[PDB]
């Protein structure tokens, strides 16, 4: 599924996202736009072997079981492709744990070059929520 930018952001919203960990609804927004583009179904393989799943781009290093990234981790406890659903309910749930973790939403290497310290909420902008 592509979401519609406002769409996404209600269905972010409305699982809890919007300010979670302190990180405003925009910076969410802004994260899947680059990481994904909106598409539920974006996947990427990594050099080193591990694939980035959704609209979010979780990465089965670390969080996610596709049974072909060898020494990796299932730390959300799903299978990769559960991120890849038009129902975005894995992906932010594991998001929550992702942004949990340390560095916050800098886990997103696409955050920290494309939306951090920009105008994020031009990404909600515009939108009912």
């Amino acid at each position: 599924k592509v979401f519609g930018r406002c769409e996404l952001a209600a269905a972010m919203k409305r699982h809890g996202l919007d300010n979670y960990r302190g990180y405003s609804l925009g910076n969410w927004v802004c994260a899947a736009k680059f990481e994904s583009n909106f598409n539920t179904q974006a996947t990427n393989r990594n050099t080193d072997g591990s694939t980035d799943y959704g609209i979010l781009q979780i990465n089965s290093r670390w969080w996610c079981n596709d049974g072909r990234t060898p020494g990796s981790r299932n730390l959300c406890n799903i299978p990769c492709s559960a991120l890849l659903s038009s129902d975005i309910t894995a992906s932010v749930n594991c998001a929550k744990k992702i942004v949990s973790d340390g560095n916050g939403m800098n886990a997103w290497v696409a955050w920290r070059n494309r939306c951090k310290g920009t105008d994020v909420q031009a990404w909600i902008r515009g939108c009912r929520l």
